[PDB]
């Protein structure tokens, strides 16, 4: 029970916007690369189209409901809705794609700096979806998009819910016994995905059945020390999984550290080397109604 949700939901016309690419697909469905070009007004928006019953419409509304409910500099921003045969959702484009395959990829040209402020940006994110009582569920390197290497979103809402399958190797220990999920079990997820940046996009846990991940983790086992991490760093990644979620850090406390450690990153990062026509092309950062 709370403040009435007068966010705006927009329903956008089919023709306005062209597919250019197909990003990726699977079970969930279809993302396509394509230009969003509203009648008259003179703009071209770079857009992810987001497409795959009408049991998938209710989900892909509900993600939208959640999408539209939220406006952060972090969080990935919902331009509207194309009501077609199956809903289409109008996202804006991230270029570099997922923040784990970027890192993977540029792993040998990625330093301190880099690292240190993407995870203030994610913390700055769960703060707000925090402040908004909205648990993500879902957090993971996968799930946050690169917008500029200076800037990245969290994404991908789909199991987003109120605070009132699932990747069992990014869940808190009571949220894989009980069910139970809560901005703490988030900040154990932003832990695990934390770790993910600091290993250069490593899978946790590689090998292991996630039937013992539970046994595992009860017994106190955690994931290892990432070489580059200072215990600064992994002392941060260990509170966010401990056993007692209120003794974990808050989202807030994160974005705090995390700053300060970027302020000097050589501190706590140990990394080798570190030391056709789109004229009217805007991004949707800067189209605003
Ligand atoms: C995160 C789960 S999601 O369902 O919410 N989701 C959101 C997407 C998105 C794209 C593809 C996709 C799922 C997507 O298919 C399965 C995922 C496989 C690829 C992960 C990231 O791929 C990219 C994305 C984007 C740009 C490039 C890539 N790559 C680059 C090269 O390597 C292959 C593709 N730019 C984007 N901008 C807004 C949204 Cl909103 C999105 N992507």
């Amino acid at each position: 029970g709370e403040a009435p949700n007068q966010a705006l939901l927009r329903i956008l016309k089919e023709t306005e916007f062209k597919k250019i690419k197909v990003l990726g697909s699977g079970a969930f469905g279809t993302v396509y690369k394509g230009l969003w070009i509203p009648e008259g007004e003179k703009v071209k928006i770079p857009v992810a189209i987001k497409e795959l019953s009408p049991k998938a419409n209710k989900e892909i509304l509900d993600e939208a409901y959640v999408m539209a409910s939220v406006d952060n500099p972090h969080v990935c921003r919902l331009l509207g809705i194309c009501l077609t045969s199956t809903v289409q959702l109008i996202m804006q484009l991230m270029p570099f794609g997922s923040l784990l395959d970027y890192v993977r990829e540029h792993k040998d040209n990625i330093g301190s700096q880099y690292l240190l402020n993407w995870c203030v940006q994610i913390a700055k994110g769960m703060n707000y979806l925090e402040d908004r009582r909205l648990v993500h569920r879902d957090l993971a390197a996968r799930n946050v998009l690169v917008k500029t290497p200076q800037h990245v979103k969290i994404t991908d809402f789909g199991l987003a819910k109120l605070l009132g399958k699932v990747p069992i190797k990014w869940m808190a220990l009571e949220s894989i016994l009980h069910r139970i999920y809560t901005h703490q079990s988030d900040v154990w997820s932003y832990g695990v995905t934390v770790w993910e940046l600091m290993t250069f996009g490593s899978k946790p846990y590689d090998g292991i059945p996630a039937s013992e991940i539970s046994s595992i983790l009860e017994k106190g086992e955690r994931l290892p020390q990432p070489p580059i991490c200072t215990i600064d760093v992994y002392m941060i990644m260990v509170k966010c999984w401990m056993i007692d979620a209120d003794s974990r850090p808050k989202f807030r406390e994160l974005i705090i550290e995390f700053s300060k450690m970027a302020r000097d990153p050589q501190r706590y990062l140990v990394i080798q080397g570190d030391e056709e026509d789109m004229d009217d092309v805007v991004d949707a950062d800067e189209y605003l109604i």
